[PDB]
């Protein structure tokens, strides 16, 4: 029937237009109304006394930043804020992300949640970071995601001389997580080791999405901001920003090659003072670019490396990731491109509770109807 | 858990919150939104294009004019208009009420279809024409109601000399079909002919009740609007007129007076050329009120319409229904106060089809965010 075609997509977690969205819907209405200022409007008035009841039992029933127990903070910067949190009911640990929402739009023209939630909520892949459920509030996004407690690359590189062997390990899983992400129609944009986690078993997962992109039944993109960490852009990402930027996924690869170089040199392979200086170096990657003599690296790894960093037209991976996987720098002994996330990981995480948390670091009105939480409709997110 | 009280809500019809309630939230807010005008504010176009493509497909597979095919109009007016239609699915007959939203709100303050609403959906009544589905859409609201073939009480008084056997049925109908109402907490003030139809059988229901009102806990009401039809106002509610208006039930009571009089004489008791000539005339009511020598009347049948037709202080029905169920105009032989609905209707319709309508006659952009739909919203009811 019609009828039953419409329940559907009420309870389609996928659709735009799920409980979620309509209780958002009704939500983000009452608060972008509830003003001395337009409830001199007639109808706005009466409406918003109607509802005024229900939707505070509502507003107690949905899913609450109370519903969760603050263990720490484990990560804040310019974006908000990581929580380690114990769901009160269940008993369980999550690591819980805290979005400004006033930053979100009106600052971040380019930081699309949307994208983020749907990979998360929807990947279901063993490379990316997982989604349990998203609830807003006046002020905040709030995403609740499997607690990594590996940490991230930049502190695992940051602790430990990385050899080889083990950088094999965590490119080739990098490698993969990408290629997941890119097998779904996305660019990532945006790789750096801060975005790269480890599980409980110190196997890698990508934990941000805010840049990513749907590409083009060609495989590319247009875009004309640049996004990403200065240190790891892509010249064609770096250009993009001039207007007319358009480019495929092989941006992506750029930046593992990067990776690779910091792992193994333990700098960056464009470090400068000012940014534009690393610009100037990544443009100038031709002649920028090269080792220092008392960096112990083989041959293998400079080729890959080398091949990675060089320009779109003739960049490793712009025919696809398998000439990537085929690289020698790769042939090795402990795991295959098929079973590696079952092999042992290079370092192993010793958690002695299920919140130990050593790996990370200890932290420090309107007039018109304006209509602010339209863009944040449809974000809450169930199961 | 908090969870299955949410989808309690969400599904009872009875909630301000179910599914209807919050299709009709979005879809209004679409509608009060999509003007080249606001869609100049950031947030308020963005949000339109997203949901653009699905709200269409929604718009498509609920409740819509398009549903029913119109057999004929059979009742226009200022109000809007009832039709007979087909159900083009279920090849059944239904009457079908049309309302302009614009009139709606706007020119009426006291027309509350939220009462009539609930009432015909949920008084499940057999006193009470019956609300099988509500639908909305940009300029109208849309009642789907059984078809009552009889016609309505001015109809049939118009078409006999209605003997006092007769009149007796039709008034105890009334009767009881207002208590009904009252025993829900409602004040009904609008009793006249014209709402009062006859189904199938020829038995009566109530098929009105945009004036009806929630009772005190004390079973009065306090207002400062008179409401009705000039003919059948009660003195208090023409007092009502002038701020400073509080009364009961037996205002509905009085209405009850004028129509047997009307009835039983084929006059009403207050006819005058002038509006004011008439409320003067039932303010006089005391010197105003009188039968025409040739009328033939018994002497119970004065005296029940003078007993309510009086001034509620010492009106009857002030102590409740059951003094009038006891008044002897009553006492007859096809009824008592428990079977009427089962005897023989008095009048009996002969309908050779399904769509026999021989009982009815013949008929002939904003600048700010305004916010109209809101009012309508959660008009929309189904099953
Ligand atoms: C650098 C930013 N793009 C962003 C990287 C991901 C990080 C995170 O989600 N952390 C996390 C998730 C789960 N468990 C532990 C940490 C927060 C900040
Ligand atoms: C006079 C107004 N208060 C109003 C009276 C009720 C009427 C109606 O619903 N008619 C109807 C319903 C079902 N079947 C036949 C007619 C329409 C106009």
């Amino acid at each position: 029937s019609r009828q039953r075609k419409l329940e559907a997509l009420i309870r389609d977690p996928r659709s735009p237009i799920n409980v979620e969205s309509l209780l958002d819907g009704l939500n983000s209405l009452v608060l972008d109304l509830d003003f001395p200022a337009l409830r001199k409007n007639k109808n706005i008035d009466n409406f918003l006394n109607r509802y005024e009841k229900i939707v505070k039992k509502i507003r107690g029933l949905q899913m609450k930043a109370e519903d969760y127990d603050v263990v720490k903070v484990i990560g804040r910067g310019a974006f908000g804020e990581v929580q380690l949190v114990r769901h009160k009911a269940s008993q369980k640990v999550y690591a819980m992300k805290l979005l400004s929402k006033f930053e979100m739009i009106k600052r971040s023209d380019s930081a699309f949640f949307w994208e983020e939630r749907d990979i998360m909520a929807f990947a279901n892949s063993p490379w990316v970071v997982q989604l349990f459920c998203a609830f807003q509030d006046d002020k905040y996004l709030y995403m609740v995601m499997e607690y990594m407690p590996g940490g991230d690359l930049v502190n695992l590189m940051s602790n430990y001389d990385v050899p080889e062997k083990w950088a094999k390990f965590y490119t080739a899983e990098v490698v993969l997580a990408l290629d997941a992400i890119h097998s779904m129609g996305l660019i990532h944009r945006d790789v750096k080791p801060d975005n790269m986690l480890l599980d409980k078993h110190g196997h890698l997962k990508l934990a941000d999405f805010g840049t990513c992109m749907k590409m083009d039944e060609t495989g590319m993109v247009h875009c004309d901001t640049a996004v990403g960490t200065p240190d790891y852009i892509s010249p064609e990402v770096l250009k993009s920003q001039g207007g007319d930027g358009y480019y495929g996924r092989e941006c992506d690869w750029w930046s593992v090659g990067v990776f690779l170089f910091e792992m193994l040199v333990g700098d960056t392979p464009f470090y400068a003072d000012s940014l534009v200086g690393t610009y100037s170096k990544i443009m100038d990657h031709k002649n920028s670019l090269c080792f220092p003599e008392d960096a112990e690296i083989s041959k293998h790894a400079k080729n890959l490396i080398c091949a990675f960093l060089t320009d779109r037209e003739v960049r490793l991976g712009r025919n696809g990731v398998e000439e990537i996987k085929q690289h020698p720098f790769f042939k090795n002994d402990q795991w295959n491109w098929d079973n590696i996330r079952e092999t042992a990981a290079p370092v192993v995480p010793e958690l002695s509770s299920d919140i130990d948390s050593s790996n990370f670091d200890d932290i420090e009105i309107p007039k018109a109807f304006v209509g602010n939480q339209l863009p944040f409709i449809g974000f809450t997110y169930y199961r």
